[PDB]
């Protein structure tokens, strides 16, 4: 009783892992945002066990990847670029295309844009 | 045989791509193998549009995965265990727990096992 109490509640919390692995793209849908709230760092030790899960529901988990993309979070969306992009099978790596296209010509004021702008070309040149 | 003929006849066959992303678990799981195959050599083309649907489908892969971690092949282990296991969710990372830990115990008498060598330690120590 209670899907939300299945969300990690810091970066250290990995209590509800085995819980997380049981479900079909169905079940998770309603909180897959807020899952994927824990890949904003990589360096954080949930984001291990939840970036296998994120990508195994990749297939309702589009439209909010695509809503990180389109935001203001450098960090958040480095992370799912990076780590989510290789393994999008093909009609899903599609949907992402114009983002990573339009954050390929962002104008480089600062070396977290630099880090995003040679990702994303990168990324571009490598699975398209 | 409808269904081998959706594996990839050559290392640019990306012709069956869209077929095979609509499958689910157990209507793939015969050619699993044959699928994994594709990833003997990630520098080959279709290996970019495999790779995705292969992990999608872990969960029916894993005595698969188990036979060419304990093969003869050391490249196509190489390529399984640096881009599978990272993206297993975590019952299925702890399946392969045991095969890293043999390898990465293999006296290294060449480069080709010293690379086999250093990615099942680091494995072992970043995402166990």
């Amino acid at each position: 009783t209670s899907l939300r109490d299945l969300i990690p509640k810091h970066k250290f919390d990995n209590s509800t892992i085995d819980q997380l692995c049981k479900l079909i793209d169905n079940e998770i849908e309603p909180i897959i945002f807020d899952l994927l709230k824990w890949l904003q760092d990589y360096n954080w030790p949930i984001a291990k066990d939840i970036l296998p899960v994120v990508v195994l529901h990749q297939s309702i988990a589009m439209p909010h990847i695509l809503t990180i993309l389109q935001g203001n979070d450098i960090m958040w969306k480095y992370w799912v670029i990076k780590l989510m992009i290789p393994y999008l099978i093909y009609p899903n790596k599609q949907l992402v295309k114009s983002e990573l296209e339009r954050l390929s010509s962002l104008e480089i004021i600062n070396e977290d844009i630099r880090e995003i702008v040679n990702l994303s070309k990168d990324y571009l040149h490598f699975y398209y």
